[PDB]
């Protein structure tokens, strides 16, 4: 599913990401824009051979099991394919674990390089929340 910007914002807010660990909803929408273009089906190989899955590009080295990543820890205890569903529940629950890993949203290099230090509130402008 390709979410609208505010449609994703509303889903993330419902699932409790708004201000989760101090990260405002605009941070999560900004990250999803640049990780997946709001597309739950997005998949992308990483340099280390793992693959990133779903709206927030959750990787198969630490977080989900894709059957083809040596060293997979599957800390979210989920097949990576479940992160591609039109329902973002699994991606949100796993992202809450990722953002708790010590590095906050710097766990997503795209957030660090494209969202951090910008006007991320702009990503929820016009949203009816
Ligand atoms: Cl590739
Ligand atoms: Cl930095």
């Amino acid at each position: 599913k390709v979410f609208g910007r505010c449609e994703l914002a509303a889903a993330m807010k419902r699932h409790g990401l708004d201000n989760y660990r101090g990260y405002s909803l605009g941070n999560w929408v900004c990250a999803a824009k640049f990780e997946s273009n709001f597309n739950t089906q997005a998949t992308n190989r990483n340099t280390d051979g793992s693959t990133d899955y779903g709206i927030l590009q959750i990787n198969s080295r630490w977080w989900c099991n894709d059957g083809r990543t040596p060293g997979s820890r599957n800390l979210c205890n989920i097949p990576c394919s479940a992160l591609l569903s039109s329902d973002i529940t699994a991606s949100v629950n796993c992202a809450k674990k990722i953002v708790s890993d010590g590095n906050g949203m710097n766990a997503w290099v795209a957030w660090r390089n494209r969202c951090k230090g910008t006007d991320v509130q702009a990503w929820i402008r016009g949203c009816r929340l």
